[PDB]
This record gives C-alpha cells, sequence and structure tokens, in this order.
C-alpha cells in the first residue's frame, strides 16, 4: 500500500447529497501528496447552491495522504487497505441541529485516488445555523484519537468539531467514524494514535460557481 502514495497522486471526489431533501452533488478535483501529509482539492457544487455551509462537509469530503512518520507506518490503516480501499462511515451529530449520516468508499481507480460519498442528513432546521448558511467559511486545527476495531478488521474514531457561528459563538459538530477494508482486508489494524490536523478554506476569485478550494495537513503526532 505505502508505495501506492510515494509521490503526488491525483484525487477525484463524489458527493451525492439529500438534507431534509435537498438533493445536492458535489464534485472534487485536486492532487494529495502523503510525503507531506498535504493535501490540495477543489470542490464544485454541480447542482448550483449548496444547501448546508461548505464547513461541515470538510471531513465528509482521504486519511490515506496522512503522513506517518518511519517510526508510525505500522499504523497507517489507511494506506493498507489500498489499492481496493476501505469504507469510511460518519454520523456527525450537529447540537441542536439535524445530523448527517455519511458512507464513502476510498479506493484507486486506475491512477487516481477516489473518494465516493453518500450522505443523507435529517431532522435539521430549514432556518438553522445550517440550512439558515449562518457559519464561518473556516476551519479550526484539529487533533483526532485513532482506535483499533478489531471486531471489524478496522479503526474508529470520536471527535468534535467546532464550527464558527456568525453570532460569535460555537456550533458542535460531534463526529463518529468508522473505517472496514473493501473486500475483507487484508489490512495495518493499528494501535491507537492520534491525527494532528489543519485546514485552510479559501475561494477562487475568478470562479462563479459555489465551490470551496481546501489546503489540508494532516500529520500522525505519536501515540501520544
Amino acid at each position: 500500500g505505502e508505495e501506492l502514495f510515494t509521490g503526488v497522486v491525483p484525487i477525484l471526489v463524489e458527493l451525492d447529497g439529500d438534507v431534509n431533501g435537498h438533493k445536492f452533488s458535489v464534485s472534487g478535483e485536486g492532487e494529495g501528496d502523503a510525503t507531506y501529509g498535504k493535501l490540495t482539492l477543489k470542490f464544485i457544487c454541480t447542482t448550483g447552491k449548496l444547501p448546508v455551509p461548505w464547513p461541515t462537509l470538510v471531513t465528509t469530503l482521504v486519511l490515506c495522504f496522512s503522513r506517518y512518520p518511519d517510526h508510525m507506518k505500522q499504523h497507517d490503516f489507511f494506506k493498507s487497505a489500498m489499492p481496493e480501499g476501505y469504507v469510511q462511515e460518519r454520523t456527525i451529530f450537529f447540537k441542536d441541529d439535524g445530523n448527517y449520516k455519511t458512507r464513502a468508499e476510498v479506493k484507486f481507480e486506475g491512477d487516481t485516488l477516489v473518494n465516493r460519498i453518500e450522505l443523507k442528513g435529517i431532522d435539521f432546521k430549514e432556518d438553522g445555523n445550517i440550512l439558515g448558511h449562518k457559519l464561518e467559511y473556516n476551519y479550526n486545527s484539529h487533533n483526532v484519537y485513532i482506535m483499533a476495531d478489531k471486531q471489524k478488521n478496522g479503526i474508529k474514531s470520536n471527535f468534535k468539531i467546532r464550527h464558527n457561528i456568525e453570532d460569535g459563538s460555537v456550533q458542535l459538530a460531534d463526529h463518529y467514524q468508522q473505517n472496514t477494508p473493501i473486500g475483507d482486508g487484508p489490512v495495518l489494524l493499528p494501535d491507537n494514535h492520534y491525527l494532528s490536523t489543519q485546514s485552510k478554506l479559501s475561494k477562487d476569485p475568478n470562479e462563479k460557481r459555489d465551490h470551496m478550494v481546501l489546503l489540508e495537513f494532516v500529520t500522525a503526532a505519536g501515540i501520544t
């Protein structure tokens, strides 16, 4: 698995979304360079205006591009599953609002690393902070505890993302995540460890469609 990520790899993201029955689709293109834990992606809402805030989709829209240092490579579940790939499923609970359920397949199609997502959202407030677009277009750096899931030959994680509301308060997004190999393995089952993430959101001034430019760095920080 590791050999597939030694250089720069093209990325394709395809998301089909349905929140409270608002149907939408997002297409993403870019490249990842796991040597530096680095990825650059431009996302387009291909159905018009995104019905939810772009920052709420950052975690949903490829942790195989994380930099695992030498002493951590035995804990790299994400690359070990390649090229066949892994399934990444989440529930995202928005405090005092609705929740997303996502299921994604991350795998190689030829030389391209693909992330194909299905997203369903339920119980959102049509005029709340999410469907009302009241979140700031930014993102906080974050650390996540990746835990082994030996029952599923995979990994699992529980973490909190804090979105900035335009009124100066925080919109909490509780994440639960599980990952399993496509095709029943084999994979490296890791010991519990941390990934350190930072994400910069920007916009292409010449791009007239609703879009997000994302620069993301993820590093396996260590066991502790």
